[PDB]
């Protein structure tokens, strides 16, 4: 018979860069 | 017998957007 | 004989958060 499913693959990398943040005030 | 188990499974997807940046200068 | 393997595994969970975004403009 075959063997089980393989053990679970590795966590992907980091996500992008939020964006720019608000201007500073007046 | 069983077999073996399969190899690790694929990478994850990439991870969410970071937040936004601080804000700018008064 | 023992049988084939088994299938690759599911995958793996998503990454991490992305790092902030830069400053925001003046």
């Amino acid at each position: 018979p075959p063997g089980p499913p393989g053990p679970p693959g590795p966590p992907g990398p980091p996500g992008p860069p939020g964006p720019p943040g608000p201007p500073g005030p007046p």
